[PDB]
């Protein structure tokens, strides 16, 4: 498989307007008709390269020519000798149900429908599969009416028309020029939600949810998600939904979450389908959260587009802001910010020290579905976070305003939009840019001094980034850096310099520098980089003392929380090295009271207690140390679990029952109180053994909602818990017919802390509802297993590696895309010690030998071997 490379971007020799769409529909053998309209830009003997994967090509014409001048290649049709502009017509078959990668045309239960981007399209017909072509479509489809009575794709219904042989057709087209990548048809049998929102100028718009037949009662939350979503578009950024219809299709086969197809989202069930007894709070808030970014790309993404996919972050660092802002500005703030920057230092982190590391514009690729990253996603969220931080809401909006008046209808790219920002707000983002061209976190070193005779307080700041697997050359950042200095009662010492205020978010643009503030007239303690001003490793030497002020201090909630993560991460390192001598967990008396005094404040909003209650996972544990060893970090969890639950066993029993709540609302204060509970209740579950298993059970046969059963349930596995056996066979027996809540029950199955959990795994792979073919349930469980049970998948004896191993075998063949998410836990290897890198290296080399390899798994594994 070939690698290609960002500076070899060209534009194309031959552009498609327009492009007409029929489908002849069946599941065995579709048969496809494409009349496009095309024009040559380059030289009269250029050929016309199509890209086109598992076709079978049943005929070439140019204007009606049945023509000879063509090859077919490795992944292409090649038509030579072409005039000026002409219509091209192509035939071609393809297999539906026998796409099991899930990628063009495919099966999902009964249904068909598509997955196009990033390269999809071009499994089913030969066309220009890449993003700076843009086309109008319109799509015929044809089918057999009582299997498909509903057939879709983007925007207006122009045409119907009914057959001989129980078949029918419908027309769509779509008026505005789109890449391929946001194509889509659907085929099949709904229930439909129907219902309408209005725009601020009056465009009233039809919102459609197709759902499978017996789940409406799962959309409203959906549907309510939606038209909040299209309210803060319009609120917030100014941008109105363009089109008269609004369709969305949940199904259950699906890879990548749910894709933003113009005018025809297609989702995951997973993040459509809820009900209260189904589902959590947190499946509640991603419904939202996902629903929110698929609809802002209608702006961000569809009415301008990439110009290639090394541009991917464009759109969706772009659009995670938004969904981010979404989420934010709709329910906390503080608890947003705290969960996104968990992600970023626990995962993003993590990948950005990993053989797979890429700046969030990459400049080689192999597989293109292999940079659907956290990187891409998440730090691109934080680089856009960061321009916004520069140059503060008016100017981003004016920034905003820019982009889309100049590149509307378009495909752009990244340096496209930083210009648009530095154009309309006057702020120099040359420098800044090297964010988009440069890989891993960097490294903030902090020292300070306070001068009493000046009263003067002086940073010095410096930063480097390590190297990095996939570039050796490292250069300094413009790093914005916010701080907020505290005098001894706790207030907010104004930034000054001369006489003059100073800017309290500091340009943080060389290898090392200076700031010295005056009229500091009281010692200091800083908060630093507040509110993860910029996405780095600070490096500061604190006392606890300044920490357990900043909990109790600081002005944000962000603050409080991230100074509490501090103060429990040299406590988390000390007793890893701890465990690894074989001792028993030491924590400061003090530190245990800054917890309890979080537990007994009754000023603190619950939300904000309920995160710093929350320990930081193994996956943030873990990027504390070069080296990782997940067992003793997994027993450290534990152990500090069971000692602060010792310790505050009063305090937590009390705000538990505090914050009992009879009524279930899908309402931020009652999530927060709800959050605060089971925070509560996970401790409590680690306590004396009797009242454990008295709470837990209780819990989980009251709960009027699965929130607070799968809370329970959840306690009743971490702490092993004599009633774990018999709770877990209820949910088993009361849901089995649900995948979606069975979940949720292979989750906790494969994240287990028992001694024969790889045993159990193993056992679910024949259970009722289990199947290798649904992607949501091999993440459940194999996944899960791999990336969230360290201490297991890495056993010593390498029996995690080998079972990876036997799935990846199947899945390689079977869903490459999910092939090479699941193989992630491997390319770790390099933080693991010598023999467990052995073996882990072992299992890579198995894989490599494996006969078709996919290009997903093998972009992987030879950057883990190299
Ligand atoms: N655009 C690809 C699909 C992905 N889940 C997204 O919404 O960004
Ligand atoms: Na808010
Ligand atoms: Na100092
Ligand atoms: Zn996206």
């Amino acid at each position: 498989p070939q690698a290609k490379y960002r500076h070899d971007y060209r534009a194309p020799d031959y552009q498609i307007t327009d492009i007409d769409l029929t489908f002849d529909l069946d599941a065995q053998k579709t048969v496809v008709t494409a009349v496009s309209q095309a024009v040559r830009h380059g030289a009269s003997d250029a050929p016309l390269r199509l890209n086109g994967e598992d076709l079978k090509l049943v005929s070439v014409h140019i204007n009606d020519e049945p023509w000879t001048a063509w090859k077919e290649e490795e992944g292409a049709l090649v038509i030579s000798n072409l005039p000026e502009r002409f219509t091209l017509k192509i035939i071609n078959e393809i297999s539906p149900a026998a796409n099991t990668a899930l990628e063009g045309l495919y099966q999902s239960g009964d249904a068909l429908c598509t997955q196009c981007e990033a390269e999809g399209f071009r499994h089913i017909t030969y066309y220009l599969d890449r993003p700076d072509v843009l086309a109008r479509f319109t799509t015929k489809i044809i089918a057999d009416k009582i299997k498909y009575p509903f057939l879709l794709s983007n925007g207006n219904r122009v045409a119907q028309g009914e057959l001989e042989n129980g078949r029918h057709w419908v027309q769509w087209q779509d008026p505005f020029p789109k890449p391929c990548y946001l194509f889509a048809l659907v085929a099949g049998d709904f229930d439909v939600l129907r219902d309408t929102f209005t725009t601020r100028s009056g465009r009233e718009v039809a919102l459609e949810l197709y759902v499978d037949r017996g789940n409406l009662d799962r959309a409203p939350w959906a549907m309510t998600s939606l038209k909040n979503s299209m309210k803060w578009d319009e609120e917030r950024f100014g941008l109105e939904y363009d089109l008269d219809i609004y369709m969305i299709v949940a199904v259950d086969f699906f890879n990548m979450g749910a894709m933003e197809n113009k005018g025809l989202n297609i989702f995951n069930s997973k993040y459509v389908l809820a009900r209260t007894d189904t589902a959590t709070d947190k499946d509640y808030l991603d419904i939202e959260r996902v629903i929110g970014h698929e609809y802002f790309h209608n702006w961000t993404g569809n009415r301008v587009t990439c110009r290639d996919w090394f541009q991917l972050s464009l759109k969706e660092g772009l659009t995670v802001f938004r969904d981010q802002e979404f989420s934010s500005d709709l329910g906390s703030r503080a608890v947003n910010r705290i969960n996104n920057v968990r992600t970023m230092r626990g995962l993003q982190f993590a990948e950005d020290a990993s053989p797979m590391a890429h700046p969030i514009r990459p400049d080689m690729v192999i597989e293109m579905n292999n940079f659907y990253t956290l990187t891409v996603y998440e730090k691109g969220a934080e680089v856009i976070r960061m321009i916004h931080t520069l140059l503060g809401e008016e100017n981003f909006q004016k920034g905003m305003q820019l982009y889309f008046e100049r590149h509307d209808g378009s495909a752009a790219t990244c340096d496209d939009f930083v210009q648009a920002m530095e154009d309309a707000s006057n702020v120099d983002l040359s420098h800044f840019r090297r964010w988009y061209s440069q890989s891993g976190t960097p490294i903030v070193t902090v020292k300070d001094d306070y001068n009493p005779e000046t009263e003067q307080y002086t940073l010095t700041i410096s930063q480097r980034t390590p190297a990095t697997p996939d570039q050796a050359e490292k250069q300094p950042l413009h790093i914005p850096f916010a701080i907020e200095l505290y005098d001894n009662e706790g207030k907010v010492i104004p930034l000054q310099k001369g006489g003059h205020p100073v800017n309290s978010v500091l340009n943080v643009t060389q290898a090392e520098q200076t700031f010295v503030f005056d009229n500091v007239y009281f010692q200091p303690v800083p908060a630093l980089l507040c509110e993860f001003s910029a996405p780095v490793k600070l490096e500061y030497k604190w006392s606890d003392q300044q920490l357990t002020f900043l909990m109790r201090h600081a002005r944000n909630d962000f603050s409080r929380w991230d100074a509490a993560q501090s103060l429990l991460a040299t406590y988390i390192k000390l007793n890893v090295a701890r465990h690894q001598q074989g001792q028993p967990l030491s924590l400061p008396v003090h530190v245990a009271d800054a917890f309890r005094a979080v537990l007994l404040d009754e000023k603190i909003d619950p939300a904000l207690a309920a995160e710093i209650l929350t320990l930081p996972s193994v996956n943030e544990m873990a990027e504390l140390f070069d080296i990782i060893d997940p067992i003793a970090i997994a027993e450290v969890r534990e152990a500090l679990t069971r000692t602060l639950a010792t310790e505050l066993a009063d305090e937590l029993l009390a705000i538990y029952n505090a914050n009992y709540q009879s009524e279930y609302r899908v309402e931020h204060e009652d999530i927060a109180k709800r959050t605060l509970r089971n925070a509560c209740l996970r401790f409590l579950a680690f306590g004396e053994t009797h009242l454990a298993d008295v709470l837990v059970s209780k819990q989980f046969h009251e709960a009027n909602n699965m929130t607070d059963a799968l809370a329970a349930l959840s306690a009743a596995v971490a702490a092993q818990l004599p009633c774990r056996d018999a709770l877990m066979q209820e949910y088993d027996d009361k849901w089995h017919q649900n995948g979606l809540v069975m979940d949720k029950w292979f989750i906790l199955q494969a994240t287990s802390p028992a001694a024969n959990v790889l045993e159990t795994v193993r056992g679910l792979l024949q259970h009722r509802s289990f199947t290798m073919s649904n992607p949501n349930r091999i993440r459940s469980l194999i996944g899960a297993f791999a990336g969230s049970n360290p201490a297991a998948f890495h056993a010593e004896d390498g029996s995690g590696y080998l079972f990876l191993v036997e799935m990846l075998t199947d899945l390689n063949s079977r869903n490459p895309q999910v092939a090479s998410r699941l193989i992630e836990p491997l390319i770790r290897l390099k933080r693991y010690d010598a023999k467990r890198q052995e073996k882990m290296r072992a299992a890579l080399e198995q894989l490599k030998g494996l006969e078709n390899l996919s290009g997903d798994l093998y972009e992987k594994i030879t950057k883990a071997l190299a």
